[PDB]
């Protein structure tokens, strides 16, 4: 039962906590300056609002795809690897006020995925 991750560098935090809590119907897991998230039912996904310093609008920072147990993360490592895809594999890496075990890779345009859970 995994979901996407989507991780937004956004100009107004506040703004965008007052919005998202109005798009999914629901109030933020977590909020700690500079950083919030909401972990949302239906549609299944973590939505990830980081602060950015003075830019003029919201970009994606990186995506992601949350997996249930850290045995999967391990699976998805080594899939991806022998796929042909760069890799980079993180452990109980800190991080965003969590704990990961975290596997990344970049497509070609250069925008990062996560296959991680957090634990
Ligand atoms: O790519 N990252 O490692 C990354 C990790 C966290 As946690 C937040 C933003 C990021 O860009
Ligand atoms: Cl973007
Ligand atoms: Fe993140």
């Amino acid at each position: 039962m995994s979901r996407v991750q989507l991780a937004l560098r956004v100009p107004d935090l506040e703004a965008s906590i007052g919005f998202y809590s109005k798009l999914f119907g629901t109030g933020p897991a977590k909020v700690r300056p500079g950083y919030a998230n909401f972990a949302i039912a239906e549609p299944p996904l973590k939505l990830v609002l980081i602060e950015g310093a003075g830019e003029d609008a919201t970009r994606l920072d990186h995506l992601g795809v949350e997996v249930e147990d850290s045995a999967q993360v391990g699976h998805a490592a080594r899939r991806l690897k022998e796929s042909g895809l760069a890799t980079v594999e993180e452990n109980d890496t800190a991080c965003c006020y969590a704990v990961q075990d975290a596997v990344w890779v970049t497509g070609p345009g250069g925008e990062p995925w996560e296959v991680y859970v957090v634990k």
